[PDB]
């Protein structure tokens, strides 16, 4: 069964995660952005980095910290 | 501290990749444009049943076995 | 809280994939460097990984027993630490 998730207005998605709760991490590279989309939800979340440019990967831990590869600045950066 | 080498097939500049709670390796084999995944200790990789996908960039899978794929080049996320 | 924070890793050159374990040690394909590095959480010592010829690795991850996995994009093959 193949559904696509209403995501909206992304612009080459790269990475993505998965938290616990069921909700889904993109890290929207075309948009400098990470959003979440719960479970279920039809209105996706632009998570509150700053400064990033170019996005590539994105991991959330246990405790809910998400984390966010800044790709064409050389860093790793942390949400808690 | 030893490196083995999966028994993937055929990959064509294999990006994002994921692994479940029962060691299953998933790989977003983007130049194929297909998601594969191989069972530990399987020697043989199953082709995920996505449809349509194109330059798959990310994978990820929750804990019931879902899997989610960024299709890049087509601005959206799919769930098998 | 909404605080962001920069993590200590040095010297990353085009950083792609990431994982973070069950025990918030952060792993990142520093493709830039054909290496994968590993911070622990709260750390100021980051851990280059003993993978072996490596050609511009993209994704990592890493399983509930520890072992590490990483695409190695360019030599499309997957190779498993552990």
């Amino acid at each position: 069964n193949q559904t696509v998730l209403p995501f909206d207005g992304l612009n080459y998605p790269e990475g993505l995660a998965v938290d616990t709760q069921g909700a889904v991490y993109v890290a929207d590279r075309g948009n400098n952005r990470v959003v979440k989309l719960a479970a279920g939800s039809k209105t996706q979340t632009v998570l509150p980095f700053t400064g990033l440019n170019d996005p590539d990967g994105v991991a959330v831990d246990n405790s809910g910290n998400v984390y966010v590869t800044d790709t064409d600045n050389n860093r790793v950066v942390k949400l808690e």
